[PDB]
């Protein structure tokens, strides 16, 4: 995150590490059992790591939990990024509380102009290499269909929302894909793609979780 705010310890406790013996995505936590993240962070032998503020310190709320199945979205295309969200679904069931707590899925789209929050322990300088060990924050709003599609010329799909700021300085970036958006008390975004991070005119872009809501349903009902 570029141009955001320290978190706070366990503030955003549906904010999850994928570890692989490194830190290398966000992710989000939908039920006791599911995790949802971006399509473009699978592997093989991830390890959740819930409960995390410090990712180099064990702080004692921490829950490390493998995954035992890994579910990319059917469409998912790595060339153009649309489709970009995956299902994981943890070896056993986490124990909830204050600091590790799932976040509800939309019912409703959000609109343009809605505040929202995006979070990750990515990179936090546009231009060279910052990463920090505790979790970082940043309030971007929604951004219309139509100034997103005019920054980024025929790559921005349906499944697809601008959020942040056209004159730069503020972004999600590397590191930070798979975490998620939401506005509301609800998840309407997962950190998904960009050219590269807080340039002007080049905001991010997210996946459009309210799109996804009837896949994850059906496959976390049967899996
Ligand atoms: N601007 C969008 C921020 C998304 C993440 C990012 C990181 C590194 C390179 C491209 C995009
Ligand atoms: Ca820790």
């Amino acid at each position: 995150i570029v141009g955001g705010y320290t978190c706070g310890a366990n503030t955003v406790p549906y904010q999850v590490s994928l570890n692989s013996g490194y830190h290398f995505c966000g992710g989000s936590l939908i039920n006791s059992q599911w995790v949802v993240s971006a399509a473009h962070c699978y592997k093989s032998g991830i390890q959740v790591r819930l409960g995390e503020d410090n990712i180099n310190v064990v702080e004692g709320n921490e829950q490390f939990i493998s995954a035992s199945k890994s579910i990319v979205h059917p469409s998912y295309n790595s060339n153009t990024l649309n489709n970009d969200i995956m299902l994981i679904k943890l070896k056993s069931a986490a124990s909830l509380n204050s600091r590790v707590a799932s976040i509800s899925l939309p019912t409703s789209c959000a609109s343009a102009g809605t505040q929202c929050l995006i979070s990750g322990w990515g990179n936090t300088k546009s231009s060279g290499t910052s990463y920090p060990d505790v979790l970082k924050c940043l309030k971007a709003p929604i951004l219309s269909d139509s100034s997103c599609k005019s920054a980024y010329p025929g790559q921005i799909t349906s499944n697809m929302f601008c959020a942040g700021y056209l004159e730069g300085g503020k972004d999600s970036c590397q590191g930070d894909s798979g975490g998620p958006v939401v506005c509301s008390g609800k998840l309407q975004g997962i950190v998904s793609w960009g050219s590269g991070c807080a340039q002007k005119n080049k905001p991010g872009v997210y996946t459009k979780v309210c799109n996804y809501v009837s896949w994850i349903k059906q496959t976390i009902a049967s899996n």
